[PDB]
């Protein structure tokens, strides 16, 4: 049915609506998988929780808007071939007078039940997004939405109880009556009677989930310019933090902004916690809650490396390839003395999963697109210094161990530590490009190792076989490498 | 076997060496195909025509290397699994004293026959390059190799008869004993002997092929800070082109890299360039990447292959390779076309060329981040190989698809390619851009939605056209596709309506 080259195989798209108290939203998944790809998407927003915190009922012109949308959503999620759909509704469908009538005409719409979560289901599901878009995070998430703010402790992939907050930002700026220092007076309140919960988190990182945070998130990074344009895993520390939820709270001098009233609740989480820093998640409810639906290993898969191994699977001469090379780096690192973190050997497998994905790109830009390619994906579990890291070492390999100007800005996101490692791996890939060509059965067969003798720090061993592929080239390549090193190469058969 | 959804389907990969004056070059191409992909490419410069003009023999320095760049591209294209090798040597390969056990040698280590070409099957091959790496060209090619200088008539798909003059630039410095004057002469007295066929280039376009004349090329650009290093279908005119080319003769006595590098070719090739042009009086110079091996390979392609539209056929490889729906990418190029005449577009057969493949290369960034699907888009279609098209062309396909994912407003990101598509196609791309970001929200990037969707006039005065949706697709209906199609309106500068029936 397609000649479709360009798509994940073994997948059946999946829809997932998503009925919140501000916004409907639907995304289709190439499939029910770790890492897949957003196939289409749409948000509209309705505020279903509007007046809902004085009234009791979900706002009228809300439900019109938000069954309109659903009708929409049904038929694009046919249009685009998804074979399941799986809905989530917010808690407030259960506080409210009109929510049942709401979801049974939801329902009906969309031929398939809706699942309507409970604050402690919707603790946990933010809990499981920020688990499953993180490497071994510790501290605490807060999930700030419409109507209510949860908060979760989470270490690796453990969480603790969740505690729900009546200080989403409608109810906040409804109850306060758009005072600010009332305003400030409920969220200091409520967030002292969990002073202890938050008390634990001082030191650690607070996980900001929700779309009024997102977008705090958002206008620092434009105001600042910021150069990565990438919600997921953007971090400040608690100061740069609290200093300018200050200014998003004090901009009078839209008027119907949820944003300060969104800042009021940070700043009293965060005034409580004392976290060393903010770490923003792009996933939250709607990614947890599918996370809990995969099997247990792919759970336990690590999703930048199940990413990488997608692109080339998609993009590279050989994938095969691409996989060899992540072992034999491996392999050799420790051999040029590198002791490395394991956040360090993932990215570094990462960066070789990822290193032929350019290749059909003109040979005077294919350093140049890796490193955008890289830069822009939409990868999880990895932090930004990690992005440059993986984007450098890759830029590298094509364009050699020099640095410029289009190098510069990454070289600074990656610091010293991670920009030395990247000039290592590219400046390795090279030697190993000469005999490759890219394909499989090559790279393994090549090693260095400690010489006896006192005046040579490596030893490159190729075999008598692999004579022809030699010469002036390599002995370039292998010198750059010696330079960059600091070690004396030698080469043998 | 593989599970690699990158390699376009049905192709053995076939590799090309071909052995010159000044280098000996490998290249592995995904297949015989109008429109492969590169798998692999190495240059290794040798000198092997050095003296051979003044001795009849080529240097024993520059056979060993070549020999050593041959033993190694052996081993490559069998890493790269190639199911065929072609090899090509220059006429002067052979006619060298030492050339027949050195071709000896090389048939050994490459296990295959080299085809040494003649001075006129280079001509011949020349101009299949440019043939097909150009949009229906019309003028003279003229490839300078290390020995000789080839000159051949081009027009569309047909081609004159093929000349060669012995005014190679390494040859042409060696016979003039390094003096620019003498070179001068020597190239003079060459070309005024085909006067009358360069006399029929007048006003029409010089295609520019080889190493040394390609170099020119990319020292213009980076002088003249040039914004696309893209050396296919680069173009300067006359005027232009006649100045560097004098500047680079008179370079010894900004500019450092060449003035001290005192064994350069460039004012040779720039004094063969200049005879040529001063002969000829063409509008403008364009320089051709493609050449001799290439030409020669699309001799072997099928009569269909050949006039199949070489940059079609990439970026419907590019969709099949990259978009979420092929059929789809297709789809939106026939819709697209009938769709700009109810608009008032009448487009000319290169601007709807531009923008068929503009369709069909919309979807290969979905992938990225969505803030960053424009600015992949845009640069993914700027460094593609793509051949047969211009730069303004190039520039229309990458705003085209920036708008599209981005939306119709201007900025510092499209300046520059504005600037380079000029105003005709950059509103073109706009309003193809504009018409993708509607139908996208019917179609989901996939197929059996767009062709059931039309514009068409209006019997409400206050509306010009309304976009007619059948009833099937009533519930498409929403608040999203009404402010696309009113930055549509905004934009056309016509009012619009949808009509859901
Ligand atoms: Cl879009
Ligand atoms: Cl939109």
């Amino acid at each position: 049915r397609s000649e479709a080259q360009g798509r994940l195989t073994g997948l059946a798209p999946v829809s997932v609506i998503d009925i919140g108290s501000n916004s409907v939203r639907l995304v289709v998944y190439e499939g029910l998988s770790r890492a897949p790809a957003v196939l289409f998407n749409e948000k509209v927003l309705c505020g279903l929780g509007k007046g809902l915190a004085l009234t009791g009922r979900m706002h009228e012109e809300g439900v019109t808007r938000a069954l309109m949308a659903l009708r929409r959503f049904h038929v694009l999620s046919e249009q685009a071939q998804a074979q399941k759909l799986y809905v989530l509704a917010t808690a407030a469908a259960r506080e409210a007078e009109n929510g049942p009538d709401f979801i049974r005409e939801a329902e009906a719409i969309l031929g398939c039940e809706i699942e309507v979560l409970s604050g402690e289901k919707e603790a946990l599901y933010s809990a499981y997004g920020v688990i499953s878009g993180f490497y071994q995070p510790d501290g605490i998430a807060g999930d700030l939405g419409g109507g209510s703010l949860e908060l979760i402790d989470i270490k690796d992939k453990s969480c603790g109880e969740g505690i729900t907050l009546p200080l989403g930002g409608l109810r906040l700026s409804e109850q306060s009556d758009g005072s600010l220092e009332k305003a400030a007076t409920i969220a200091r309140k409520h967030v002292k009677s969990f002073a202890k919960l938050l008390a634990a988190g001082e030191g650690r990182t607070f996980y900001a989930v929700g779309g009024t945070w997102r977008n705090i998130a958002k206008l620092h990074m434009e105001i600042s310019g910021y150069p990565l344009h990438m919600m997921q895993g953007y971090e400040l520390p608690l100061e740069e933090m609290l200093n300018f939820l200050e200014e998003v709270i004090v901009s009078r001098d839209n008027r119907r902004s949820l944003l300060p009233f969104g800042a009021i609740a940070m700043r009293e989480v965060l005034r409580a916690m004392k976290p060393a820093k903010i770490a923003f998640s792009a996933q939250g409810v709607r990614e947890g809650y599918l996370y809990s639906l995969l099997t247990e290993a792919e759970r336990e898969s690590d999703p930048l490396l199940v990413a990488a191994d997608e692109l080339a699977i998609l993009r590279a001469r050989s994938p095969e390839h691409a996989r060899e090379l992540a072992d034999w780096s491996g392999r050799t690192f420790p051999v040029f003395g590198i002791d490395e973190t394991e956040e360090e050997s993932r990215y570094r497998q990462a960066a070789c999963l990822l290193a032929d994905i350019s290749w059909r790109a003109h040979p005077d830009y294919r350093g140049l697109q890796a490193l955008n390619i890289i830069a822009h994906s939409s990868f999880v579990a990895i932090t930004h210094p990690g992005r440059a890291y993986i984007a450098l070492a890759n830029y590298y390999r094509f364009e050699g161990l020099n640095d410029n100007g289009t190098t510069e800005p990454l070289a600074a996101m990656a610091g010293e530590r991670l920009q030395e490692l990247g000039k290592l791996l590219g400046g390795l890939l090279r030697v190993v490009y000469l005999f490759s060509a890219s394909m499989p059965g090559v790279v393994d067969h090549l090693k260095f190792r400690k010489s006896d003798n006192p005046d040579i720090d490596l030893e490159f061993v190729v075999p008598h076989d692999y004579c022809d592929f030699a010469g002036e080239r390599l002995d370039g390549r292998l010198q750059q490498l010696a330079k960059l090193t600091g070690k004396r190469l030698a080469f043998v058969f």
